[PDB]
């Protein structure tokens, strides 16, 4: 999983 710093733009 590759995540951009928290991503938290979809759920």
């Amino acid at each position: 999983f590759q995540w951009q710093r928290n991503i938290r733009k979809v759920r």
